């Protein structure tokens, strides 16, 4: 569906990030230079940006 | 030729923000050799898309 | 569908500032292999939280 | 000598934003050796294009 | 209702002071060999201490 | 001698934007050894040239 | 408990004068590292000079 | 090589122009194998050319 | 420790030393197989230019 | 205990802009060993010097 997020919906997604509920996909080494995809928790720097945006709203 | 309109810009930003998009990056396959693969758009990029959608 | 209220933003920033949070990172385990682990949030990120708390 | 006009700039940013453009990068093929290859334009760059498109 | 902790203005300054006075550490990954790492704590860096000092100067 | 004037600036940015230019980069040839080679101008740099062309 | 303006300037001065150190990781071979102290960098000392000049 | 020369306005723009037109190079370190490096010259990068162009447009 | 505060004039004298190429900074230098030693190197151009920028504004 | 005069700032900036200055860097000589060497000041730094001279 063609969807445009409205203001409250932006804040709901930002809230999930801030609360530590989201992950992101990165490459992880598995030996000798080979890598696999994996998910990690979203980093503090990103959570803080989400909080900073929430606090401005 | 296509110029994306203001609403079209917000729709693409939304796809990104909602985690529906990928980007192509290089992944190690061993001994320095790499291959092209797709990964999810990173949180930092999603947060940028959210930030712009909040300014809409 | 939660939206963090003003107080709740500051409470979260406080947890970070006070050194109570961690972040998940990749740590080398030899010859290119890595494992996920948690490390304390960095001083740079804590100081940003402190700066935000000082403005509030 | 050509100068890209207003509408032309937006046409080019649109191709980028839509995921239709590539860039040439260096990819490993083993033991330090690299080859030139094309990859999709990254999400960060698409986001910049979408931002510029949204502000015109 | 349980009122969770929000750091107060004086307390932000007290934490920044600890940092600026060189009394704080952060956890980093340190190399131990062959691509392997271990966790250790290091003194907060001069760059971070200067950011703290700057914020203290303005407060 | 030559000072580029405003239109000449826009002509050069136009070449960059249209993907007609290259830059010289160091490419790996094995075991740390490198060679000077040329690759297309990157999307980030093309987008900067587009941004500048749109502001004119 | 809280550094006041003058103590801030004293601390920035120490840094600007090249009297301060910071802890960093130094290689000791084969990927291993040890913690050591190094003089605070020129970039940092210049930031401190900049803040001192605006005092 | 006069050590006390000061560039005039038009000489600044002449120098930026040489950069923009791809006439200049910079000295960088290039790998020659097993960690050994040599000094070499490369063309000025597109990023630096674009900054020179931007400056010329701001004149 | 022996406390001191730099005055406006001392700020400029120390920037001038940097800008004139008279100062050094400590860095780590490789000595082989990943091992490093401390060494002193001249202050970099980028840092001398920032000093010159500040001196120019004063 | 010199303080650079305004003209002396510009003279120094001019040396850099004209390609006459060098900076000291570390250069690999093999197996991880490095040596101090001098290289020309980079284009990015020459361009900054140019920008500052242009504002004078």
């Amino acid at each position: 569906e063609k969807k445009i997020l409205q203001a409250n919906e932006v804040l709901e997604h930002l809230t999930r990030i801030a609360l530590g509920q989201e992950k992101e996909q990165v490459l992880m080494g598995i030996g000798k230079g080979a890598e696999t995809k994996t998910h990690v928790e979203v980093s503090a720097k990103d959570r803080i940006k989400a909080l900073e945006l929430l606090g401005k709203a």
